[PDB]
């Protein structure tokens, strides 16, 4: 199967090295990019994006539902625009199929 918990991993080190105050807005908000990894908080959200994935890529997933909790962060398109390219770099490093048909399932909520 692809591995997509190291393609999670590589899409948050991209995403917080180029817009690092995103990360304020989690759980683990000050913590060092490098241990992300060790971070309890950290464990729980990037598996629920693995979750995400999967379910995207299985049928299932309501990209509506999850825009509206995005929107309920106060996060949005100029956001999610930003996550769709460190994604296409993430996918890439491992050889992954690009996720922009499901990003953009979301972006047509936002
Ligand atoms: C590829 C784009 C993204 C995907 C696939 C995605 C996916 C997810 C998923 C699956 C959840 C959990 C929702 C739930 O439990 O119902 C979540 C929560 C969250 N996302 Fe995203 N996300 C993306 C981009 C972003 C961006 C750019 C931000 C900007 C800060 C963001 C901020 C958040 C926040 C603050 C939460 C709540 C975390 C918490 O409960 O502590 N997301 N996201």
């Amino acid at each position: 199967m692809v591995n997509w918990a190291a393609v999670v991993d590589d899409f948050y080190q991209e995403l917080f090295k180029a817009h690092p105050e995103y990360q304020n807005k989690f759980g683990f908000k000050g913590v060092a990019l490098g241990s992300l990894k060790g971070n309890a908080a950290y464990k729980t959200q990037a598996g629920k994006v693995v979750d995400y994935i999967n379910a995207a890529i299985g049928g299932s997933a309501d990209a509506a539902g999850l825009a509206s909790r995005h929107k309920g962060r106060n996060v949005g398109s100029a956001e999610f625009h930003n996550a769709k390219a460190c994604l296409a770099k993430a996918c890439s490093a491992h050889g992954a199929p690009d996720l922009g048909h499901a990003i953009d399932d979301i972006l047509s909520h936002l």
